[PDB]
This record gives structure tokens, C-alpha cells and sequence, in this order.
């Protein structure tokens, strides 16, 4: 008889599925090593009216898929929104036009006083506490990974190194560590590549320092540390860092930072993880300073 085709089923539209043919690149937002994030417009009508989105791709497939599964199931006002995927696979996120603290703080000093800084600090802590409650370690908390939604709101905006801590275990052991942000890392991470929730508290301390210096490049943790230890030690750098930290030396108080803010910061940097403050205690500390 007649050619037998297949009865077409009712094709619903998934709002989390972005078609590659309509995803149009505008510019690069950031990158390094294995992955990159690009600003695109998803423009299915082809008239330049479509939504702008942040697209994370690979320059490692399984890592990105894990990252996508983590972000997709995180819901918090201080965590960047998952929008969908393009399938190889690309992670589609909301685009925050003010960028990260790295871009925004140098340009908005007149706008952002100590009060607004402590409010960001509180919001970064709330996000991180949420992540910790879901049994995750972030491993990459730095100002460049903190996005500005508005003058009054920040969100944690990249989860590429985030790992799950096994239930009834205190830490995660890392193998791939070539490209570690060592000037943000707690001693136990540098020495044994173990990562506690308290190690994120340490990194938070260093992120708070960056906030307080408005992410000035000449006051960056890397810059300040390389002054403390020496900028020309090559592969001996990390060991000299570990050594300086053992001796009890820490980043200095930022200019115009009240001692009471600086002490909250120093509690992030107790050498022993069990001696460090928690995110909830940081929150309480900042809120007491705020009112
Ligand atoms: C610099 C920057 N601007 C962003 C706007 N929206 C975003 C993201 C943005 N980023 C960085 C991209 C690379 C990783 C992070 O440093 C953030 C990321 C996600 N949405």
C-alpha cells in the first residue's frame, strides 16, 4: 500500500532547551584552562530582541555535566540562576550586566561604602551556607566569582570546582590541582589537598579582603602574598606560602577597614579548620556591625 511513516507525537516545548542555531555570540565574559563563559543572545526571532544569557562551554565533558547538575538544583537568591542547556553540552545561565565584583567595584567606589560591603559579605555568607547545607564544597570562592545583580544584591556565579562531601565525612580529597587558586586556599588544601566547609570559610576571608580593597589589582591577595614571600620562587612558591602561614602571617588590614571587621576576617584564617568561625557566626557578626 502507501509508505508507512511514524505517527507524530505531540511535541511540547522545553524552556530549558536552547537550540544552538539561535544562540549568537556577542563576547567573552571569562575563562581559563578548560572552560570559558561567553555573553550570547538567544535570538530565535532573529531580530536582535532575544534574551541575553551567559553560556559556559568547554575549550572535561563529564565535569561540566556534573557542574550543570549541581547548579540546576540550587535555588537561592544569592546563587546565579540556571536557565538551561544547549546540547557536547553548554550550560546556559542568567547574564548579570554589572559583571563580577572584579569589574564592578573599581568603577563604583563612590556608590559602595562600608555598609554596602558588609551587606554583600552577609549575602556571600548566606549563599555559601546554603551550599554547605547541601553538602557541597565550593573550592573557588574569590571576588571574580561573585556577580553583581544590583547595587544591593550579589550572587555566587561559578561552580566549576564545586565538589560533594560524602555523607558522614568531613572533607573531599582532590586529585586534579594544577590550576589551584593557592593564594585563596587554606593550609590543609595547600598541604594535603583536603577540602572542608571550613576551607571555604578561609577562602571567604580572602574574598572579603578583596571586597574591602575594591578588587584593586595592586592589593590583590596574590600581589600582597608575593610581596610577603617573594615573587621569584617559581615552583617553590606554594611551599613558601605554606611556610609563611605556619609562622602566623596573614594578609594585612585593608585601608579604612575598622579593626572589628578585620577580626571577623582573621577568624576565617585560623590555621586549624576546627578553630575557624562558621558562616552562620560570620552572618551574626556582620549583622551586629550593621545594626
Ligand atoms: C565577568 C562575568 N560577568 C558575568 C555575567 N553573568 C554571568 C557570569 C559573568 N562573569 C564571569 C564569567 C566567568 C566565570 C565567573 O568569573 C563569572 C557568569 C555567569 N553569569
Amino acid at each position: 500500500g502507501d509508505i508507512v511513516s511514524e505517527k507524530k507525537p505531540a511535541t511540547e516545548v522545553d524552556p530549558t532547551h536552547f537550540e544552538k542555531r539561535f544562540l549568537k555570540r556577542i563576547r567573552d565574559l571569562g575563562e581559563g584552562h578548560f572552560g570559558k563563559v561567553e555573553l550570547c543572545r538567544y535570538d530565535p526571532e532573529g531580530d536582535n530582541t532575544g534574551e541575553q544569557v551567559a553560556v559556559k562551554s568547554l575549550k572535561h565533558i563529564a565535569d561540566l555535566k556534573k557542574e550543570i547538575e549541581i547548579l540546576r538544583n540550587l535555588y537561592h537568591e544569592n546563587i546565579v540562576k540556571y536557565k538551561g542547556i544547549c546540547t557536547g553540552i553548554k550550560l546556559i545561565m542568567e547574564f548579570l550586566p554589572s559583571g563580577s565584583l572584579k569589574e564592578y567595584l573599581p568603577k563604583n567606589k563612590n556608590k559602595i561604602n562600608l555598609k554596602q560591603q558588609l551587606k554583600y559579605a552577609v549575602q556571600i555568607c548566606k549563599g555559601m551556607d546554603y551550599l554547605g547545607s547541601r553538602q557541597y564544597v565550593h573550592r573557588d570562592l574569590a571576588a571574580r566569582n561573585v556577580l553583581v545583580e544590583s547595587e544591593h544584591q550579589v550572587k555566587i556565579g561559578d561552580f566549576g570546582l564545586t565538589k560533594a562531601i560524602e555523607t558522614d565525612k568531613e572533607y573531599y580529597t582532590v586529585k586534579d590541582d594544577r590550576d589551584s587558586p593557592v593564594f585563596w586556599y587554606a593550609p590543609e588544601c595547600l598541604m594535603q589537598s583536603k577540602f572542608y566547609i571550613a576551607s571555604d570559610v578561609w577562602s571567604f576571608g580572602v574574598t572579603l579582603h578583596e571586597l574591602l580593597t575594591y578588587c584593586d589589582s595592586d592589593s590583590s591577595p596574590m600581589a600582597l602574598f608575593l610581596k610577603m614571600i617573594g615573587p621569584t620562587h617559581g615552583q617553590m612558591t606554594v611551599t613558601r606560602l605554606v611556610n609563611t602561614l605556619k609562622e602566623g602571617k596573614r594578609l594585612p588590614c585593608p585601608p579604612n577597614c575598622p579593626d572589628e571587621v578585620y577580626q571577623l576576617m582573621r577568624k576565617c584564617w585560623e590555621f586549624q579548620p576546627s578553630n575557624r568561625t562558621s558562616f552562620q557566626n560570620l552572618i551574626e557578626g556582620f549583622e551586629a556591625l550593621l545594626k
